[PDB]
């Protein structure tokens, strides 16, 4: 295992809805937050930590978040 593979990128999303994880494993977030997908569990549930706040890392339902797809290739 070597940290540094040719071609690596994470997935950024935003909590379009609010939620209150009951257990620890589950990540607690609210409408208007960003998550960094690092270890996607399934095609429905992903794993990530609140941007800037790594201390918080738990699985969350992708159906609750929306991948922030920014558009604007043209320069300036």
């Amino acid at each position: 295992g070597s940290s540094g593979s040719s071609g690596n990128k994470v997935r950024r999303v935003k909590t379009i809805y609010d939620c209150q994880a009951d257990n620890d494993d589950e990540l607690t977030f609210i409408e208007g937050e960003v998550i960094i997908v690092t270890g996607e569990e399934d095609q429905e549930w992903w794993i990530g930590h609140i941007e800037g706040q790594p201390e918080r890392k738990g699985v969350f339902p992708v159906s609750f978040v929306h991948i922030l797809s920014d558009s604007g290739p043209s320069s300036g």
